[PDB]
């Protein structure tokens, strides 16, 4: 399962995807090595968490970027619309 956040930038492009992945990265500590796949779609940014050496799951990313939306808001300098995981 991917994790997508979706922006007001639209497209959204590929290397501020990337920012705002690292972005995410960050509060976890976690390097962004650990994302995977990467790939903007439209206004959106999805990706996959591969086993790190934090434990970080999906569903962790998931949440740490809902509680700190508007750090992440402030650093990235875009706005998020909607966070979650994607179902096959």
């Amino acid at each position: 399962a991917r994790g997508y956040i979706v922006t007001d930038r639209d497209p959204l492009r590929p290397e501020e995807g990337r920012r705002l992945v690292e972005d995410v990265a960050r509060l976890l500590q976690v390097p962004s090595s650990a994302f995977a796949d990467v790939e903007v779609l439209g206004p959106a940014v999805t990706f996959k968490v591969s086993a790190n050496v934090q434990n970080v799951t999906t569903e962790d990313v998931e949440k740490a970027t809902v509680d700190n939306k508007d750090k992440l808001e402030e650093t990235s300098g875009l706005k998020i619309l909607q966070t979650g995981v994607g179902s096959k």
